[PDB]
């Protein structure tokens, strides 16, 4: 058929309403159900064909055609069934076309991840609210989140107390309790979300600090002798003050290396995991605490304690572990020594404001783990306006995800409340526009479909990149295209992130006022390589036909800096990924 | 030749040659270098022999000289030897001095020479923190003491009058004395004497001030609250740094560096200071992250993004060199990528950057962010936890910190008029260096200088595998390992080994001052996986062994399942060894 963006653009969105899948992640050889929601808004009956293509990078790996009639104004669902190929840890793009005669009149894509374990390609989201609600309402929220292929959900502030997560007892759980902020939590909603997430192969993570206890922790059987102190004379136990309307005036901190604290908190968590079928303990930390000491006055190097705590927790609970190393504090220790599923780094402002840090955090995770662990970043967008009733900026949110995803990272940002705007996950003062939601759908399809080019077996490339006529940088500098290259078996990959509209390289966009980047069309990229082993050159972008691969024209040339490919690029908006297939 | 045994020299080591040093900190190509040799015959017999001098560039002898000397028991003499510096710019040399009787060496001491037309490539930064009334002769002795370490720049810390008005008096009539920030008496003639004396040894002198600081009474000096930095968006609370109440101001109020009126004001004030006092550099300090901050009108200001513009505007307004302290790397990428600073300067702090890795990664970041165009100086104040007690620095932890910084291609600001830094307040001098630590620092600074071409000149990270069979190793300064990594340049590969086998927790600062001597590993093997076989020879130099003298190492070409490698025989590792492999 005649696939053309000339005439698809005229009637795009007017037949195919949505395309998505039944689960977030699939095991090799699973049945994948692709769900296509058709809504004929063409003001005219449709009598034609729905084509489906399954792509692995540039290659067609499967194809289906289905004859469909749908009346003007009618809605139909069409389910397509595909066996997941046998190779583990592979991403695919699914392209759907509505074809009349032999012209494509609509198109929408989704993605499929075939991974036996979430740990290689984490796509982490959150649930922050646990009110009384029907299983059907909960199912709709999980359905929404599943559209983004999120393969893990952090349940934030579900628990009863930091030192006693289970309300009631294992023999008789309390169906309703207060969380840390005196919100009502309903146990049946927690359980419903867990069951629903599991039906979509989504991991569910239980949030708690490593080392926190309420004001009345002595009443619950914890001891001051296990505490972390701000002086060597046990005068002042370290603590994190909270607002006066909350369930405790402060959280008192404990020494993670204290074996009695470990025994106490592991037993308390064991009770919680017995009642609520969580897969993961997401162990939060507060970062550096200044000079700290145990009860007996011995200095405690807090970061030095993390790995032992985390490994012992994994053993005690028989559950997966993730740890938040805030501002990378303890990242070296966790990445080298802890059996965590992946690395997790929250950025707490003002530091690490530069775009470069979005890449550098991921690079640090890769380097410190000898390439054995993936990295998730928490980077709260438009934080500067997070106390206003306002909107996320659709431009800066895309640039931040391009920066993180191109570096081989994941960004924890989507959840039940929409998107994160500050460290307190339930704070929902910023809302996503309809336009931003569409972009996030595309960006998450991209994150999934191109996981093998983004964070699978890659190394930094030394090969020189030039973009003649256009200012470039390797580190996210203002007024440049940010560009760099990576190499893996069978492919070289070049990223271009458009910061030509950026005056100041702050990824946060504190006023939520960034603008659309300038669009550059029909330009050249020069890529200097020695090897004459090129099969072809391709480009994919979440900004262009939701990640559909385009074959690029190129020439082999040579100048005063050596031999290079001159690559013709049709368009750059936010983020393009060029990939060069080797013979 | 003569019989140079370490056994025989070790019996009478230091009993004839008392010191060896030079007249200047840095030399221009083809300058006359004066090597000064202080003799003090403590042999309990008269000496009639020969002093030999060898000038070395890495493994190569580039010059030699000798002088016959008669010196009686108990006599002291100074010898002055002249050497023409070779024509090549940015080169380091080791100078080896031997006292020979008959055909045997009975004493040895080394120094180093740096031929550099500019301090910016190989900064060796120190400080002067005290400016009391004193004779030029006393000032000269202090400068001679600092010159022993080849310090090519000196930061004058808390010399100025006020942060918003550095010059006391007027350009035409400057005050002879004034109060500094801490109500200490500063004497202008001492400032001037140090500047003149420093310059006579080709040492750069840096004027310390904050980027954005004013006294409580800044309105009386012409500064305005409209230029200020604010902790809230309604200009209620101006950002400020509180000080002890006995100091000259209750607090320093902070200004917005991006404010063009603040820039004009402070650049004019600095211009007056520079007209009276012949400083070469403005050393611009910052305080690091200040939380979420705003201008007077309530517009948010991300401070780190204001630094580069400020510093470039400062350099243009003053016509002077600029250095900026980016505390805990806050602003480092901004300054390294966008500012015309002479080199990068990073004060780092535990607990966040306590791990030994941060000593290297700070230098790596500066190098990467500057596209390899700027060197990095690190401020990392040693034994801070005992710095309020009258005590000694721990000689073991100070050596390991310098090994870590120097091997990474960095410099450590630590030595000055008060001895060594133990706190961010440079005049605080409760910790003293023992005699043994001073000797180690002399060797380490000779090493920093003599091997600058292998430490921070044209190097790239190497992917070549290193193994040390039987010994735990790390690439990142982990506790209970030998920290090892490799670098490559035109003509050499370099392998560093830093001994953290005695370290329980990776923390460079040693806050209790209780680190112990590392274990000594003798006669061990290093495996260096190298695909090419074009190897001329393998060498080792260490500031711990024969005061940095190069030794040729035995090696074998071998292969196993991980590839071809060199098996290198290493006689000894104490704190830090540098293996260098000469390529064909
Ligand atoms: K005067």
């Amino acid at each position: 058929f005649k696939d053309d963006n000339n005439i698809v653009a005229l009637t795009k969105g007017k037949l195919i309403s949505d395309v998505y899948t039944d689960k977030a992640r699939y095991y090799p050889s699973d049945k994948v159900t692709v769900k296509i929601e058709l809504n004929n808004e063409l003001q005219e009956d449709f009598r034609g064909t729905i084509y489906i293509f399954y792509k692995h990078l540039e290659s067609i790996v499967g194809k289906a055609k289905i004859q469909v009639n749908i009346k003007s104004g009618q809605k139909k669902q069409l389910n397509i069934f595909w066996e997941a190929p046998k190779d583990d840890f592979k991403g695919y793009l699914v392209e759907v076309y509505a074809v009349k005669g032999n012209k494509a009149i609509d198109n929408k894509n989704t993605a499929v991840d075939v991974s036996s374990d979430w740990s290689k390609f984490p796509r982490y989201g959150y649930i922050a609210n646990f009110p009384e609600q029907s299983k059907e309402k909960s199912a709709l929220i999980i359905e929404d989140l599943n559209k983004y292929h999120l393969n893990g959900l952090l349940f934030y502030d579900w628990q009863y107390k930091h030192n006693k997560p289970l309300a009631g007892t294992v023999e008789n759980p309390d169906p309703k309790w207060k969380d840390i902020a005196n919100r009502d939590i309903y146990g049946q909603t927690v359980k419903d979300y867990i069951e629903l997430a599991h039906s979509k192969n989504i991991m569910v993570a239980n949030y708690n600090l490593m080392y926190g206890g309420y004001f009345d922790y002595v009443k619950d059987g914890a001891k001051p002798e296990w505490g972390l102190y701000k002086d060597p004379n046990h005068e002042e136990q370290d603590n994190h003050p909270l607002p006066h309307t909350w369930a405790t005036d402060r959280l008192y901190l404990f020494n993670p290396a204290n074996k009695d604290w470990q025994n106490y908190i592991f037993n308390a968590e064991k009770d919680a995991f017995r009642v609520y079928n969580f897969d993961v303990w997401h162990v939060d930390t507060l970062g550096p605490r200044g000079m700290v000491y145990d009860y007996n006055g011995n200095p405690v190097e807090l970061s030095f304690t993390y790995a032992d705590f985390l490994n012992n927790a994994k053993n005690a609970l028989g559950k997966r572990i993730v740890c938040n190393t805030v501002n990378e504090y303890g990242l070296i220790n966790v990445a080298s020594g802890a059996d965590v599923d992946f690395l997790y780094v929250e950025i707490w402002p003002p530091a690490r404001a530069h775009y470069n840090f979005l890449k550098q955090t991921v690079d640090n995770g890769y380097n410190y783990s000898d390439g054995k662990k993936a990295t998730v970043v928490a980077a709260y967008m438009n934080y500067g306006i997070a106390d206003r009733s306002a909107e996320f900026n659709k431009h800066s949110v895309r640039l931040t995800d391009a920066a993180i995803f191109a570096a081989g990272g994941d960004h924890i940002e989507l959840g039940d409340t929409g998107m994160l705007s500050k460290e307190y996950f339930p704070s929902a003062n910023l809302k996503m526009s309809e336009s931003l939601v569409k972009a996030m759908r595309n960006y998450y399809d991209f994150l999934t479909a191109y996981e093998n080019l983004l964070r699978d077996g890659l190394k930094e490339s030394d090969n020189k990149i030039e973009i003649p006529g256009i200012e470039i940088s390797n580190n996210g500098s203002a007024r440049t295209v940010w560009t760099y290259a990576k190499q893996k078996d069978g492919y070289d990959v070049i990223h271009m992130i458009n910061l030509l509209g950026i005056e100041v390289s702050n990824w946060r966009d504190d006023l939520g006022n960034y603008s659309a980047p300038p669009i550059i069309k029909d330009f050249k990229v020069k890529y200097y390589l020695e090897n004459d082993n090129i099969k072809n050159v391709y480009l994919a972008s979440p900004d262009i036909n939701d990640g559909k691969v385009m074959k690029l024209q190129f020439k082999k040339k040579e100048d005063s800096k050596g031999k290079y490919l001159e690559i013709s690029v049709p368009e750059l908006q936010y983020w393009d990924m060029i990939f060069i297939k080797k013979l």
